[PDB]
């Protein structure tokens, strides 16, 4: 099934974009929870991580080298926290793989 | 001593007591000390790595393994509804073992902002 992520990727709808390449797509979120707050998704349609398989692992972690090169890009240079949610419990809002990169203010503990 | 002297490459060597979820050759899972949600785990790779923000490309893979380790753990552990993963990165988030650490949470509903 499509999602909004989607169609961000085939750039039906608009999205403020901050880095894009052949696999990934990183863009601000549109309900931001920090000063800094932008998702990093891949370009295959994963739904969720718990279905991610072996052969994803490169690809995932393409996911957190592009946000921390992001987040270095955008100016987080005192941290910020990265989030992946799962399912019910884990509040995941799109059935699309999507990281959370959040900063520019204190994060606090627990992560929800 | 392979793994760095923080408390996690200590628990890599096995010099201080965990409990141990799963291990290979690339990382460990172990729960965390302080859980903040009935189920919260740790992965962590092997290789000593101080903080997300200075990983090299080349740690693509590794990371990557981290999060398909977590959920195969979370799996095993029986979280079939959700969990939540965090790496927290330096200061603002809140880092306090400078060994690049995955953590996993579930059991209970997950609230937003996470943090
Ligand atoms: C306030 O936020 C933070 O401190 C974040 C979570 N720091 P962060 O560096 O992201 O996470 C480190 C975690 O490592 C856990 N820990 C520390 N010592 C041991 C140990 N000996 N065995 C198992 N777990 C241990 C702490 O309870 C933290 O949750
Ligand atoms: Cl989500």
């Amino acid at each position: 099934g499509d999602t909004i992520f989607g169609k961000i990727i085939r750039k039906e709808i608009p999205a403020k974009i901050i880095f894009e390449d052949d696999r990934c797509l990183a863009f601000h979120d549109i309900s931001p929870q920090a000063p800094t707050h932008f998702l990093v998704i891949p370009k295959k349609h994963i739904s969720q991580i718990s279905v991610a398989e072996d052969d994803d692992e490169s690809l995932l972690g393409h996911l957190m080298i592009v946000g921390k090169k992001c987040a270095a890009d955008l100016g987080l240079n005192k941290g910020y926290r990265m989030v992946v949610n799962e399912g019910s419990d884990g509040g995941q809002s799109v059935y699309h793989v999507n990281l959370h990169v959040l900063g520019g203010r204190q994060m606090h503990w627990p992560p929800g």
